[PDB]
């Protein structure tokens, strides 16, 4: 996260930071809970990776140093990565992650709610992006998670910020004209909260730009309202 600050502990409770421990163990990426046993991500969070089995959810996490070879953790039982999926910048970067384990809710770690279709009228004033990313381009994973208030733009304006790419309606985006704030390599996964009447939603995932924070460079996430056809579809049992 570029330009933010440090968060309160369990401020953003649905956070999750993902770890592969291949090599050695590291941050790979954000990720929201958004319910009992299921992460959404990033679908380009996954890219090398052949198996769940190298793969570790932590939850209720504020510094990554609280992480240690005795801190439990969530394995993952399944990654289900979204079959239109090509790459980041074509859309559809979405994956979901279920856990072997259920979690257990407490004011450390609960699910975010989805957007409702209904809500696609909405104007979110409140938005947040969080994540223990880069805080500039070339930069490391950070020990405290970062959070900063980003506004939504519109699609067009974001089109005409990305003329060599096809922001549709699957994407939304989100920036200062200025730049200053922005998520960053290592926030991918993150979860773009936007809190509208009290209730915090799941409205974007993070997913890629130009750089990060730069001036007419808006931060471009997956359009979750777009995915809560498929994301019921693919977490039930049937
Ligand atoms: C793993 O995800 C990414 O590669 C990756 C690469 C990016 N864009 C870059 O240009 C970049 C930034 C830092 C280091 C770096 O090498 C690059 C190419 C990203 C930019 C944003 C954002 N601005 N909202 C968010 C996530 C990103 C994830």
């Amino acid at each position: 996260i570029v330009g933010g600050t440090a968060s309160v502990r369990g401020e953003w409770p649905w956070q999750v930071t993902l770890h592969t421990t291949s090599p050695t163990q590291r941050h790979l990426c954000g990720g929201s809970i958004i319910g009992n046993q299921w992460i959404l991500t990033a679908a380009h969070c996954f890219y090398g990776v052949e198996s769940p089995k190298i793969l570790r959810v932590y939850s209720g996490i504020l510094n990554q140093a609280e992480i240690a070879e005795d801190t439990s953790f969530f394995g993952v039982q399944e990654i289900i990565i979204h079959d239109q999926y090509k790459m980041a910048e074509s859309g559809y970067d979405i994956a979901l992650l279920k856990l072997e384990t259920t979690v257990n809710y407490a004011d450390s770690q609960r699910p975010i709610s989805l957007p409702s279709k209904g809500d696609r009228n909405v104007i979110y004033t409140d938005c947040w992006v969080t994540g223990w990313g880069y805080r500039k381009l070339r930069d490391k994973i950070q020990n405290t998670l970062q959070k900063a208030k980003i506004p939504l733009v519109t699609n067009e304006e974001c089109q005409k910020r990305y003329r060599g790419h096809k922001i549709t309606h699957k994407m939304i985006c989100a920036g200062y004209r200025e730049g200053g704030k922005d998520a960053c390599k290592g926030d991918s996964g993150g979860p773009l909260s936007c809190k509208h009447n009290e209730v915090w939603h799941l409205v974007g995932i993070t997913s890629w730009g130009e750089g990060c924070a730069q001036r007419e460079r808006p931060g471009v996430y997956t359009n979750v309202v777009e995915y809560v056809d498929w994301i019921l579809e693919k977490t039930q049992a049937v």
